[PDB]
């Protein structure tokens, strides 16, 4: 009945869902990338626009396989990977260059010159995000500023700039050889450039003003919502022609709208190497005092204002256990590093401040490496495993209470997704040090299930959000809860913050 | 023939072994015998187990010594070196126990000790005897004892109470005990300077020593403090495989172990490593008071009209036990020659420090609050940084209390012996002249401690004439024997730099 398109770094792919959310198709095809010198990352852009509608073609051709067709479902939305700079001409609706994916870290010199500027202290309040590599401001400005093939689309007029879900929607309406051309971006995307008032959700002319860009000769995507029938056009060729795009979420906007984290407090957390967690804050605004960053969960427009969140990111939570495994030897193979830590009664007094290359958000000490305490002959690698483990969980509760005070909306709930979310004892613990439960749900694809819920709310099949929440429903294991005194969980975190400062000053010069 | 036997009663292992003129052994044997560990902290041993342990070696060495032709007739005396501190008390008419020896490890003094302290008269015991109050020297053992012991308490009241050091209930009963002609109740000076009850310049008791323990010096038979070579003051062995054969030599076993490596000039040291480390430091004639925390004690009392030597001391407690932290308790390896290999297979440290503070950290840094923090950890690390970090550990607080030594006693260091356990790492005592900047000596044989009481006993008899025969002779003798320092300066003082930066902040990890 509705559907759903997740694009993303490595490989596209194209579920379709139902009323309950149920996943009844799916075709994922990769796609490889560039190094072509330390921290240059690139991506052909008609590479992942093929890529995407090679998806469709296969997963609405095992769609029909029980008897269902696009007459049968209403629209269809749009998940993508997020801060990805593509270019093109007004005149072609062809790329004047390749992109700039999110990892690359060319853009360092000028980031370093940027900085220097008396005005560039005055950027977080309005967009709220800190001036990196990663947003699309300096890619763009580095292309306009180093390329020597496309500066002249900004001189001569012919320019056109879009991040990677303007890109997809302006081909799949039809290129420049349309009735509409369509060419927009949604709010949670446009909060990742740094040309956006994040209070506005509007371009603003001074953070236009701080890169040189001039409005007249360049060509922006309109920002719309992230739930529109009109806005995003229709689908050009295919076997989803003429069938409504009605809905637009950045990689990560997406993932909390799929796990219905739609109230102030909620919050998710994606392990991996390391972590990324989303906290809502409301339908205000707020500018992180901690580093952290501020961006739009949703826009549902109809009516309803938005809602933002703030973000933060670990650097290290599964690299803690490969470390344990291929650097100390423990074990090999992640499960028995859980056995491990299975293994003993508590830390046995241990803490592991993993800061190998430092630490982030909300410490931000440069000048620390990893670095064990609490060791004694007793010490075993069980101690050693649980304290890496905890290692995680307490990053985790340190930027979540930063965002609690940031927010002024303290912590309400937690989902948590990623391989190592799947450590019984490791999501125990969370619950445990921070006082809350731990949700942990079966369900895979949510970054793509929260575009199809916008493309929903656009056209009536789901009502309102207390509506689609409770439609899902259809589709110790999912929830972990408190079980250790408050009093032994603000000891154990007392440790860790005291580790964390007595790490301090470790490289000098 | 002409050999002298030595008798090494150690805290787990009796051994009895029997040298030639050139230091060399020919027969031996070993036992390890029980400890008692009634309770934490607590450690004893049956004073018989002691004595048994040695009298059973004697008979195994002496079959081994048969059977290359020899007897007693070809073993001039006997030499004692033994575990220190440890305390023994008996019925100075029975000369049977009356408790279980309390070895030196003990903890049970704590509450004896903190209270001590408090007295507000200790400040002074430092100067007069070269020791603080701590739960190892045996003033506090025979106290808790008595404290806390009727059986003692009473032998005390009724004036039959003796107490006495390992070397002097050994040298009691191999002389007979009570019932012989000419009974034995004597310690050397080495042995005596670790109770806090005697002077170190005088080498003879203090009144205000014990005065500060409450012990008088008639209701109790102290060992007669003698030198610890005298050609007649330790008597001679009255049974068993060698009775009648003379006992010439008595040295506390770390004294002993510098002995064995001839370390009688100023500014010579030796280190002993085994699950820690012991280093002594020869500082000459004159005493010298520490302002580190080392101790002061007797390096040898030779007689034949030579003034006492005196010395510092430093311990540590983690060097093997580094070692066997890594391979059992994180599964590196399961033998110290692996883990030496795991260290040599990388080029260094990789920036890693392991800040060996298990039990804290002693001499000269006095942390209480640290445990075992290690330092510098990335993706990159390896384990064979950790093992050279952990090897480099126990480097660093040997050069750590070898500073502290010359700045003490005014010599510059002028050798370093080494014997013992991590000594057999190429690589840990490689980096250790490195790291000190001086030459480190390693000896191939391997009885370093029981040859300093053959020593003693032989320059008491003839065997060697003066101290320069002795290291003659010595020499009239697979691995190296020496190592150089092959490290710049520079990067030797980075390493030392990055270490003392990683102690300071180790300190205040624990809270209570």
């Amino acid at each position: 009945f509705v559907g759903s398109i997740d694009q993303g770094t490595t490989s596209s792919r194209f579920l379709i869902f139902n009323g309950e959310g149920n996943p009844v198709a799916s075709h994922q095809i990769e796609f490889e990338n560039l190094y072509p010198k330390s921290g240059w990352h690139e991506q052909d852009p008609y590479e992942l626009l093929n890529s995407v509608q090679q998806c469709i073609d296969g997963a609405m051709h095992k769609f029909a396989s029980l008897g269902y067709s696009k007459e049968n479902i209403r629209a269809i939305g749009i998940t993508n990977q997020r801060e990805t700079t593509v270019v093109w001409d007004s005149v072609t609706g062809e790329p004047l260059h390749n992109a700039i994916v999110w990892p690359d870290t060319r853009t360092s010199a000028l980031v370093r010159e940027l900085k220097a500027r008396q005005s560039a202290d005055s950027l977080l309040e309005l967009c709220g995000l800190p001036l990196s590599t990663y947003p699309s401001s300096v890619k763009l400005l580095w292309l306009i500023q180093n390329v020597d093939a496309v500066k002249q689309a900004y001189e001569e007029g012919r320019l056109a700039f879009g991040t990677v879900d303007s890109w997809l929607i302006y081909k799949l309406n039809g290129g420049a050889q349309a009735e509409r051309p369509i060419h927009v971006t949604d709010s949670t995307n446009a909060s990742r450039t740094m040309f956006m008032n994040l209070r506005t959700l509007q371009y603003d002319d001074k953070l236009l003003g701080f890169f040189g860009i001039d409005r007249n000769k360049i060509k922006l995507p309109k920002i719309v919502p992230s739930s529109d029938p009109e806005a995003f056009g229709k689908v050009a060729t295919g076997a989803l022609a003429g069938v409504p795009i009605a809905g637009c979420l950045g990689d990560q906007s997406s993932a909390l709208v799929g796990q219905c984290g739609f109230s102030p407090g909620q919050a998710k957390n994606t392990y991996g190497t390391g972590c990324f967690l989303l906290y809502n804050v409301g339908t205000e605004p707020v500018i992180s005092k901690y580093g952290l960053l501020a961006t739009v969960a949703y826009d549902f427009g109809r009516g309803r204002k938005p809602v933002y969140a703030l973000e933060g990111s670990i650097a290290v939570a599964g690299a803690g256990i490969t470390f344990l495994m291929n650097n100390l030897g423990f074990a090999p193979k992640p499960s028995e590093i859980n056995a491990l830590a299975e293994s003993v009664l508590d830390n046995g007094g241990v803490v592991f401040v993993t800061a190998f290359s430092g630490l982030f958000a909300p410490y931000w000490i440069d000048d620390a490496k990893g670095t064990l305490f609490g060791i004694t002959q007793h010490t075993t690698k069980g101690h050693i495993a649980r304290a890496t483990l905890e290692a995680t969980c307490y990053q985790t509760r340190a930027i979540l209470d930063a965002m609690e005070k940031d927010s002024g909306h303290k912590l309400e709930s937690l989902a948590v997704d990623g391989g190592l979310s799947a450590s019984d004892l490791c999501m125990q613990t969370q619950a445990d040090i921070s006082g809350i439960p731990v949700d942990r749900p079966r369900m895979r694809e949510t970054t793509a299930l929260g575009a199809a819920i916008a493309a929903g709310l656009a056209t009536g099949v789901w009502r309102e959000l207390d509506h689609v929440k409770e439609s899902i429903a259809g589709g110790a294991r999912e929830v972990f809860y408190p079980k250790m005194d408050r009093k032994k969980a603000e000891r154990l975190f007392r440790k860790w913050e005291q580790a964390v400062e007595m790490s301090r000053g470790w490289v000098r010069e």
